[PDB]
């Protein structure tokens, strides 16, 4: 059949007949009349059965023969003279009117429907999610009116309390109930929002009107809302989105509702509210008006097991206005005061005229409902009651029902509304256990509810205690909540490919992970000694710092809302955001690069880049505290981040505007000083220092205090205790500052000399200039060994891929090596003795050598840039050419479009030739630089210096060349010169970050290089060797230096977070609309006011008369 | 007058690459030497004997509600703009502010006529 | 993804006929310029037969694209494809070329000295100008690019806007 609602679900249809009761309606001819009107007890008359089996008993007069015993004319049994059959009405309503056509789905079943198979239909099969909350609706059958001040309230709070518990309220659907004002409430406050309420309708199909229209299989509707005045049945509401039609088998009576509805309160209740809480889907009823059958319902409720509580609201109608007055006028439990029973009855008597013997009847059932006065709700909404019938219908299932501190939060929390919990579960005077609050710690960080998460640090859960090794290890294995499909690829990498199909995360895998993701030398706490013991042995295992472990967690999940907020509990603030950023960072990598599922990266780089800017903004705020203790804060060992460092860790993640805030920048230049204070110095004094060494003893230094933010060798260090001689020039050489110019002024006069060497003849055997320059370049090759050796990480491929990720040291590679192929070339060749240059190998090696030197003054760029100003010039220039690089091949082609034309038409008689090629693109380009070649312009003018290529076709070259030029200057040269001017103030915005980020790695690498320039540079060598065989920096700080530092990082934050918090307040924006927001409340309560003083005028009236 | 022509020129640049792409689809697999044979080829089957987008049943229905559920979004979101912008907040409480001050002194009437009672309930 | 189902699914992709066309086409160039570059006999030479061959084979597949436009009204068809930059410049470039193969070949070559005949001469030198609306086509296909892209269409709209400065 391809449809589970045909296979499954069943109409009913009244196969029998019975006829009306009696009487014919008029007119003689009894045998017409009958036919023509007498209804079935069914509910339809004979024509409308059809009932073929029946439509050959209703040609004989109809089934079942006369008078039949007026016992078998009642025999009519819903369970034997009616049949089910696969139904016909399942599919989609498309009500026409309205706005936007609200679109509701329906079905035709009957009551002998088993009670699971209608959950079955709504979730499995109408693809409905489980709510957390259902609202019962009971109240007027028969179509009413709302103060507009009552309607709109009610339709502010059933929504509020249906959108964010994610509610089904089940109405009667039919649009004469409270389905109408319930269905309105949906219309003014904005039903869709963005976030539809899965309202359902339960009527019978026996008294729903277009009956026809809803018939078919899977069929879009033409149902519409026309009220025809000559009507008799109700029309089905626009606004609910599903309705459920009891197929009765009769027609015209209600009645086969009930039953359904009522059980699939209980079928919803007997459903587990959520995977990881272990209570039922709770059911509220609410009213809004009510006859008898709707106070019996209230009773019927309040005798349940479980019991239903009850929400009626005074205002509304018959019974609700009465409910509210029975109910305040009762006291504990079960009462009228001592004179009442006359008032009462009267009200019955008034309010639903039956009659001093029902009143009394229904009296005792109003009895009944007031003794299980803990149960019921009457939120009157007069003034305040139970503060805005949200709180007052979610509150409700909070109240005697015996559900203890516990099982009331976990429900608020699964609603995840924390303003019930807060001013109704930690109420003044609670009776909490020991565990409650930790183990809905565990449920409110695996269900990813961080406003629970504070509630429950602010109402006293330590999460020192909460959080043991089972704990965090069963937090990383959970599927009850957003997890991240990223994390278990990220362990099938570091586990050699495999994965066992259980595999319950471990602690020592996430360790394997993050010192993956963070690279280099890091090394996790879930990876050491310490904790590889304990952990085959489960106060030993509680973590002295979760929140840094909780921080990790939220990340490796793509838990952002919880990973800020679990960063600013703790210590350690920029750390953890410095960390977090390459978290994300590693994981947008690797989520990028591998191709498991949509990407994701876009998300992460995003949270990365998140932190990375907390970070600077911390840093700033250190910064515009104190200079020296946020620098200090820079470079202090973190011993809970594996004795990593700020900056290393924002260099990890090429955080560019951290290393390029004004607090590293200055930390950098006082590390370049080194124990020199350039202050009260020169460069003039620092060089002529080097060439006179006895004047490092009249240049002023720094002492041990203004070096005490500054980060230190362990030798720097010890000889600051002591300031003596030796350790002045100690001091003086191993200054970043010095090793720079003794450098410099070693390389100025490498290239003089071998300049020298290059514009002078060179003989068989080289000068001594020039053994010299190969000292110095043997020497300086030695040094990049050692750079590539000492570099930082034990890995040597990436020893390797790190450093020829540099200009200048691919340069040098390029440089050196091409250096001894020359000296190979020019050395060891055998020398003519007759005239140089018959050699052609002598010639190669020395023509080597002229075009290294190309590789030696650009070079000179490396050591210009440590400038402020030249730096970021020279940074631009390689951002440029990048840029230029598509205008310059249009150039390029402007060029050949004209070359090959040119050398074609003035060249005719030429053979294949390699000149060919050179001949298309020499003049032409030259041609841009100024030269406009005028006397080979018109190879047939008398001026001509070209007269013997005058020929045919010649005439043609200077109309080319025209617009050759035309083309390159006039639009090409002047779009590149546009293209500068245009991008120059964003090249060179960047280009200032990109110097400043450089100028971290230049000046680091200054600490780790030797003393002594390269050709010296070997005794420092052969020193080090010479030491390495027979036996970086670190800020020291003393005890009660770190403890006044974080106290400084403490304090930074809270200023951070208040003036962040105080700008935000103060704005204009905010106060505009603060103040937008109380003109709403002062507006009302002036009105109200004013109609009070409507109320106060009446009472002169009354006392003056 | 770069920055403007370079702006039209990304978008008639972004416009023209749809003609050039769906030119493509077009085209034979071989180029404009070995073309002839996917000429005759073409030429043979078409005397011997564009892209669309295939939807299923499923997929057009899920679409449609696609559509429907973003018209929504874009009215409510251009509603939520404009009804929590700046100019619309202080004029919504420029004519409250009317609205109230006109019922102070009304209430500031009242009181004036509550007064004389009390001098009437005095004597 | 069985075998020849991969080999339809590359040769059918847009990118792929692209660089197989680019390919041919830069080939195409080298060939046309080394034709230009070097001497011309009386018959033409392996390398501008084959030059022949794509001119000829790629203005048939320029009639296609007429034909097979959108719409069915011819003179639409025609007034369409001629609003584009690139397909009247390969009209102009694919009649020259025959207009310019036509003097070259059908001509009373000498034996004596090439260029005593002026028509000879005359359809050399269109093959010589005809080859500057081939290299300008390479805009059409480096157009392609991000970045390149918008500076191309950046040339027409400037030299447009420069007439007036250019006047003076
Ligand atoms: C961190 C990374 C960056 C640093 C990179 C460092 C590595 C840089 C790598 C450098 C090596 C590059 C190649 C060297 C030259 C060999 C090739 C050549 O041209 O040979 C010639 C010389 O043949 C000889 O026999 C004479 C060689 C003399 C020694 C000079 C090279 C050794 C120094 C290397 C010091 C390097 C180590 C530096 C310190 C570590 C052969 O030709 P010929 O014999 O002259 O003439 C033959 C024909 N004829 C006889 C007819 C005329
Ligand atoms: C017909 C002639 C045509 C061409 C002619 C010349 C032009 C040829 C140009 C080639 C450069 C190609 C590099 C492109 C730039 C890439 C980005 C970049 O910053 O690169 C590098 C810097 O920039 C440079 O290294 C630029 C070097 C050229 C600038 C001019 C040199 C002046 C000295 C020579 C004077 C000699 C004069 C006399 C000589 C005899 C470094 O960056 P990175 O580490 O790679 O990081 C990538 C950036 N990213 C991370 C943001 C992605
Ligand atoms: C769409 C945009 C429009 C563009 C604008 C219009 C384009 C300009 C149009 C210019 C008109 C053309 C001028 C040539 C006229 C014929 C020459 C001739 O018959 O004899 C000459 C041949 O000389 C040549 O054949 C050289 C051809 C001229 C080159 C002009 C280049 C453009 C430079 C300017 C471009 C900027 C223009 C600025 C505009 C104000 C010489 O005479 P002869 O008797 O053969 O020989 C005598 C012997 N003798 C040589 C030994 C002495
Ligand atoms: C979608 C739209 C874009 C595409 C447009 C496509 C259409 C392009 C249109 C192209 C046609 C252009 C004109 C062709 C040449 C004729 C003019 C000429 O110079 O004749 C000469 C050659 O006269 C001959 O008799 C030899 C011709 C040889 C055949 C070459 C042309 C035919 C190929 C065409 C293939 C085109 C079709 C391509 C595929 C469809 C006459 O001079 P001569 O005899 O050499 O010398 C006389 C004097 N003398 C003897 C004293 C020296
Ligand atoms: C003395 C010399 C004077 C002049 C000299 C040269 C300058 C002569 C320039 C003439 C161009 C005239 C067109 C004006 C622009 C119109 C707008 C436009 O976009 O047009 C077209 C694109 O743009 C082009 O086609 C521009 C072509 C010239 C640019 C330079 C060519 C470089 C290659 C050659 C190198 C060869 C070098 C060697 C050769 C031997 C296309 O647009 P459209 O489809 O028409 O749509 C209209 C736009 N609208 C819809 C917005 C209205
Ligand atoms: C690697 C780093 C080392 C450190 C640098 C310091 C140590 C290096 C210092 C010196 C080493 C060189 C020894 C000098 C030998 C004297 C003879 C001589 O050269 O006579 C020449 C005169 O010219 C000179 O005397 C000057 C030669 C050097 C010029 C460059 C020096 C500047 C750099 C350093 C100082 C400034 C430092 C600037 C920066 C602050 C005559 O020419 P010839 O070639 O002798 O004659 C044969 C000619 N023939 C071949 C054509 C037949
Ligand atoms: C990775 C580095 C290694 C590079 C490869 C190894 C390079 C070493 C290669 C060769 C070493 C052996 C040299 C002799 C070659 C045989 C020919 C011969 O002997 O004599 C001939 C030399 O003919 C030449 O071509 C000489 C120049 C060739 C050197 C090319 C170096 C470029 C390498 C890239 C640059 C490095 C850049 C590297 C940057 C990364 C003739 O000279 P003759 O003997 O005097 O006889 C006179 C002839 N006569 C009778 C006609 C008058
Ligand atoms: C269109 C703009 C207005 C112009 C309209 C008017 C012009 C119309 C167009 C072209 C005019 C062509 C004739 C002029 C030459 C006469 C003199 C002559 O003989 O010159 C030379 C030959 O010249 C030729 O043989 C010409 C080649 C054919 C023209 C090719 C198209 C060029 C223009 C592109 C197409 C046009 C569209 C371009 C769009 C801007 C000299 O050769 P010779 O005689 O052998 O000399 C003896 C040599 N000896 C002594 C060394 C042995
Ligand atoms: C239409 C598209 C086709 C597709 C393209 C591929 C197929 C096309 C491939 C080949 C077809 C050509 C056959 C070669 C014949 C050999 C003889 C020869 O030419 O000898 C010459 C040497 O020069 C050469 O051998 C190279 C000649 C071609 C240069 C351009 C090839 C690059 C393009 C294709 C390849 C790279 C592709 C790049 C793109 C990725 C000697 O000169 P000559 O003229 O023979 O001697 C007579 C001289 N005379 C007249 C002065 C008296
Ligand atoms: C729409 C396309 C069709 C174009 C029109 C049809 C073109 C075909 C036209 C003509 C075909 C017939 C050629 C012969 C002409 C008569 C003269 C003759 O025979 O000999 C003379 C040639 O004199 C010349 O002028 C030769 C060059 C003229 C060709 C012009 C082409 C430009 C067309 C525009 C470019 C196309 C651009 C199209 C882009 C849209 C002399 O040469 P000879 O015979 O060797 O005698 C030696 C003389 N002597 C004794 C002095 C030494
Ligand atoms: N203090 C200080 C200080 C001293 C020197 C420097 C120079 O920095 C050198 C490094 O600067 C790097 N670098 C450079 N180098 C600039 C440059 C290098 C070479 C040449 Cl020929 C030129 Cl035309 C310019 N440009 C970069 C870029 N656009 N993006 C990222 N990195 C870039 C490059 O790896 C090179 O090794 C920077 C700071
Ligand atoms: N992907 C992709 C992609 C590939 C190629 C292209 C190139 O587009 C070609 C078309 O671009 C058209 N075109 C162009 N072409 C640019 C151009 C054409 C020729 C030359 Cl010589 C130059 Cl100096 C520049 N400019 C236009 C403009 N200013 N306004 C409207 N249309 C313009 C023109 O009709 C031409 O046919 C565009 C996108
Ligand atoms: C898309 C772009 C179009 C333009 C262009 O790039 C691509 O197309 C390229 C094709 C090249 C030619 C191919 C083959 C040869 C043969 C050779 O024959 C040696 C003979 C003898 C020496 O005497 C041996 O001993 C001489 C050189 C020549 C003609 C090339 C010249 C440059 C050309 C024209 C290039 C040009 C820059």
């Amino acid at each position: 059949q391809k449809s589970w609602i045909e296979s499954t679900l069943t109409k009913r249809e009244c196969v029998y007949i019975i006829p009306s009761s009696k009487d014919p309606h008029r007119c003689l001819p009894g045998c017409q009349i009958c036919q023509q009107l007498v209804r079935c007890f069914c509910g339809r008359l004979v024509k409308q059965h059809a009932c073929f089996t029946a439509s050959l008993a209703m040609k004989y007069s109809d089934v079942k023969l006369g008078e039949h015993f007026n016992q078998a004319i009642e025999e009519w049994s819903v369970e034997k003279h009616t049949e089910q059959s696969p139904t016909d009405a399942y599919g989609v309503i498309n009500f026409q009117g309205g706005s936007h056509s609200y679109r509701a789905k329906y079905v035709r079943l009957s009551y002998d429907t088993k009670p699971e198979i209608i959950l079955q239909l709504l979730l499995k099969e109408w693809q409905m999610e489980l709510p957390k909350l259902v609202i019962s609706v009971h109240g007027g059958m028969q179509k009413f009116e709302l103060h507009p001040r009552i309607k709109q309230l009610l339709g502010k709070g059933l929504i509020k309390a249906a959108v964010t518990t994610g509610a089904w309220i089940l109405t009667g659907g039919v649009n004469t109930g409270v389905a109408k004002h319930v269905g309105d409430a949906l219309k003014e406050h904005a039903s869709r929002s963005s976030r539809k309420i899965c309202t359902i309708g339960i009527a019978p199909w026996g008294v729903i009107e277009n009956r026809n229209d809803l018939v078919g299989r899977d069929v879009v509707a033409p149902y519409q809302t026309l009220l025809n005045p000559l009507s008799k049945l109700n029309v089905l509401n626009n606004l609910h989105s599903h309705f459920i039609l009891v197929d009765d088998g009769t027609v015209g009576k209600y009645g086969a509702e009930v039953r359904l509805r009522r059980e699939l309160e209980k079928t919803i209740n007997q459903q587990r509210i959520h995977a990881r809480i272990g209570q039922g889907v709770p059911v509220v009823a609410l009213i809004f008006e009510g006859g008898p059958n709707v106070i019996l319902t209230v009773l019927e409720y309040l005798q349940e097991s479980p019991p239903v509580p009850v929400v009626v609201c005074e205002g509304t109608g018959r019974a609700a206005d009465l409910l509210a007055y029975i109910h305040k006028q009762t006291e504990e439990g079960g009462n009228l005061p001592d004179a009442a029973e006359p008032d009462i009855i009267s009200t019955i008597k008034k309010t639903f005229n039956f009659g001093q013997s029902e009143a009394v009847h229904l009296f005792q059932t109003m009895m009944e409902c007031m003794k299980k006065k803990e149960l019921i709700t009457v939120f009157h909404i007069g003034s305040e009651d139970h503060q805005d019938i949200d709180v007052a219908i979610l509150t409700a299932l909070l109240k005697g029902t015996n559900a203890s501190a516990f099982d009331q939060l976990i429900l608020t929390l699964a609603w995840d509304r924390v303003d019930i919990a807060k001013n109704h579960v930690f109420v003044y005077g609670q009776q909490w256990l020991v565990g409650s609050l930790e183990q809905a710690m565990l449920d409110a960080l695996v269900m990813d509810r961080v406003s629970f998460v504070k509630l429950l640090i602010e109402n006293g859960v330590s999460m020192h205690k909460f959080l043991t090794i089972p704990r965090l290890e069963e937090l990383y294995n959970t599927k009850q909540g957003p997890t991240n499909p990223m994390l278990f690829h990220l362990i099938r990498d570091v586990k050699q490919g495999n994965l066992p199909p259980g595999y319950k995360i471990t602690l020592i895998d996430i360790g394997l992970v993050i010192e993956y993701l963070m690279g280099g030398t890091y090394r996790c706490t879930y990876t050491r000694k310490r904790f590889r013991l304990i952990y085959n042995s489960l106060e030993t295992k509680r973590f002295p710092y979760p929140l840094n472990e909780l921080l990790i967690w939220a990340c490796l999940m793509k838990r952002q809302v919880m990973a800020r907020f679990l960063w600013q509990h703790g210590e350690e603030s920029m750390a953890k955001a410095l960390v977090a950023c390459k978290i994300y960072r590693s994981m947008a990598y690797e989520a990028k690069q591998s191709d498991l599922v949509d990407d994701t990266s876009e998300e992460l780089k995003q949270y990365s880049n998140d932190f990375g800017q907390l970070a600077v903004e911390l840093l700033e705020q250190s910064f515009r505290q104190d200079e020296t203790m946020a620098m200090k804060l820079l470079t202090y060992e973190l011993k809970n981040w594996s004795n990593s460092t700020c900056l290393k860790l924002a260099v990890s993640s090429r955080l560019r505007p951290f290393v390029a805030h004004t607090c590293t920048q200055m930390l950098l230049s006082d590390m370049w000083m080194g124990r020199l204070n350039m202050r009260k110095n020169s460069w003039y004094k620092v060089i002529l220092s080097i060439l006179v060494p006895p004047a490092i003893l009249m240049l002023e230094y720094k002492t041990k205090a203004e070096m005490s933010h500054i980060p230190q060798s362990q030798d720097a260090h010890q000889m600051t205790m002591e300031l003596p001689i030796t350790r002045k020039f100690y001091a003086f050489y191993h200054a970043p500052i010095v090793k720079f110019w003794f450098n410099t002024l070693a390389y100025l006069g490498f290239l003089m000399l071998y300049t020298f060497v290059v514009l002078v003849k060179m003989e068989q055997l080289p000068s001594v200039q020039e053994w010299i320059v190969i000292a110095y370049i043997f020497t300086y090759a030695i040094e990049k060994v050692r750079e590539v050796f000492m570099s930082e990480a034990g890995k040597i491929s990436q020893k390797i891929k790190v450093w020829f990720s540099d200009y200048f040291n691919v340069s040098d590679t390029i440089a050196i090596i091409s250096f001894f192929v020359g000296f190979g070339l020019r050395f060891g060749a055998k020398w003519n003795y007759i005239n140089a240059y018959d050699n052609h190998v002598f010639v190669a090696g020395r023509l080597i050598y002229c075009l290294n030197i190309i590789f030696w003054y650009v070079r000179l760029l490396d050591f210009l840039a440590v400038n402020q100003q030249a730096g970021p010039y020279v940074m631009m220039i390689g951002k440029m050419v990048a840029n230029m690089f598509y205008i310059v091949v249009i150039m390029a082609l402007v060029l050949l479009s004209f070359g090959v034309p040119r050398k074609a038409i003035l060249y005719p008689h030429e053979e294949p030739s390699w000149s060919l090629a050179k001949d298309i693109v020499f003049h032409p380009y030259w041609m841009i630089f100024g030269e406009v070649y005028a006397y080979e312009i018109d190879v047939c003018a008398n001026d001509s210096t070209l007269p013997t290529i005058c020929g045919p076709g010649t005439w043609l070259t200077p109309f080319l060349q025209a617009v050759y030029l035309f083309v390159q200057y006039i639009i090409m040269v002047n779009l590149l010169i546009a293209f500068f001017n245009n991008v120059y103030l964003q090249v060179k915005a960047i280009s200032n970050i990109v110097w400043k980020y450089q100028r971290y790695h230049f000046i680091m690498a200054y600490h780790e290089k030797p003393v002594l320039p390269p050709p010296l540079i070997i005794l420092s060598h052969i020193v080090s060797l010479f030491c390495c065989v027979c036996k970086g920096p670190k800020l020291f700080l003393t005890e009660e230096d770190q403890k006044k530092l974080h106290d400084f990082e403490e304090q930074c934050v809270e200023m951070y977070f208040d003036e962040k918090d105080d700008k935000f307040n103060s704005g204009s924006e905010e106060r505009i609309r603060v103040t937008f927001e109380r003109v709403e409340q002062m507006s009302i309560q002036i009105k109200e006011v004013g109609d009070r003083v409507n109320y106060i005028k009446r009472s002169l009236q009354s006392l003056d008369s």
